[PDB]
């Protein structure tokens, strides 16, 4: 399933999408969507946000780890929520997303098709999903093109509270996405439609 999947996805998406820059719109738009999740439920349940009562997504890049992490404090996953991603809309969306492009249509959104995650490829080689939702424990999961890991609970991770973090592991030749001007312009030009705050890290450099 998934190694199989991957690969294709890898290959299409880099071949196709020549502006690597959208995978942090890709990213961003499923963290609103799951903070969209958790302020709804937390309308009828206040408890849900006892977990974290903050909604935000926080990029976090590591020039020394070489890895850009995107941080929510959205509904987060159960384990069931990421099999079912991995499984059944992993294969669907593909489908779908390359009949649409074989068909001509405007695919420029990626996340339409349920497999924006797979945008992460443009500028990573691995990505390490950890997810927290408040009805399960925190798991975590390792994608690589061509990749078959588990989901494995995350029992040494920090914790999320709640939520999910995307930590990418940049390519040698496009770790111009770890510098903080370009995050920024890119956060900029491709999320203004956001409604929660996007925070960045910034470290104070040597020098
Ligand atoms: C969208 N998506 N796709 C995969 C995927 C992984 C492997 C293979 C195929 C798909 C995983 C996810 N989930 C997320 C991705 C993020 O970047 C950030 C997030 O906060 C989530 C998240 O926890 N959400 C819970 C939730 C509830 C209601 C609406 N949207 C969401 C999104």
């Amino acid at each position: 399933f998934q190694a199989e999947i991957s690969q294709l996805l890898d290959l299409i998406i880099n071949t196709f999408y020549s502006n690597k820059e959208i995978f942090l719109r890709e990213l961003i738009s499923n963290s609103s969507d799951a903070l969209d999740k958790i302020r709804y439920a937390a309308l009828t349940d206040p408890s849900q946000l006892d977990s974290e009562k903050d909604l935000y997504i926080r990029i976090i890049p590591n020039k020394e780890e070489g890895t850009l992490t995107i941080r929510d404090t959205g509904i987060g996953m159960t384990k069931a929520d990421l099999v079912n991603n991995l499984g059944t809309i992993a294969k669907s969306g593909t489908k779908a997303f390359m009949e649409a492009l074989s068909s001509g249509a405007d695919i420029s959104m990626i996340g339409q098709f349920g497999v924006g995650f797979y945008s992460s490829y443009l500028v990573a080689e691995k990505v390490q999903v950890t997810t927290k939702h408040n009805d399960d424990e925190q798991y975590i999961w390792e994608s690589a093109a061509g990749g078959t890991f588990t989901i494995t609970e995350d029992t040494e991770g920090p914790r999320l509270g709640r939520g999910t973090s995307m930590k990418l592991f940049i390519k040698e030749d496009l770790k111009e996405y770890l510098e903080e001007k370009r995050i920024r312009e890119i956060v900029k030009k491709h999320s203004e439609f956001i409604s929660y705050p996007i925070q960045l890290v910034v470290t104070k450099e040597t020098e």
